[PDB]
C-alpha cells in the first residue's frame, strides 16, 4: 500500500521543550532530502511537532511507539 | 488570522506535464527555506502538485487564481 506523491514535509526548526509523552499519538521520520534531520511527532489532537532526532527524549519516544 | 506552526511543505521534484487548468482549485508558494523554489497547486480533489515557478503555464495559472 504505497502513498500518493505529495509535497515533502520538512523541519526547519526543532521544539525547544520536550512534549509530555501522553500527548504523543504517532511519529515519522522526515525525508533526507530535507535540509535538517527530523522527527515529526503527531499529538492526540493532531498537532505536528518537529523534533531533533539526536535528542534522547526523542529517541525514547520513538522507541516506545515502535515497541508497542 | 495566523497559522499554527507545522512542518514545512517542500517540493523536491516538479511535475513534468502541465495540469489541466480546470482541475486547479488553489495554489501557494513554498518556503524559501526549501531546497528548491516551489508552487504547490491544489486540485478540486485535493491533490497536491509541485510545480516549477519559472515555467510559464505555472505563472499563468497563478495569475488567473490571483485576479479572480
Amino acid at each position: 500500500s504505497l502513498a500518493a506523491d505529495t509535497a515533502t514535509a520538512c523541519c526547519f526548526s526543532y521544539t525547544s521543550r520536550q512534549i509530555p509523552q501522553n500527548f504523543i499519538a504517532d511519529y515519522f521520520e522526515t525525508s533526507s532530502q530535507c535540509s535538517k534531520p527530523g522527527v515529526i511527532f503527531l499529538t492526540k489532537r493532531s498537532r505536528q511537532v518537529c523534533a531533533d532526532p539526536s535528542e534522547e527524549w526523542v529517541q525514547k519516544y520513538v522507541s516506545d511507539l515502535e515497541l508497542s
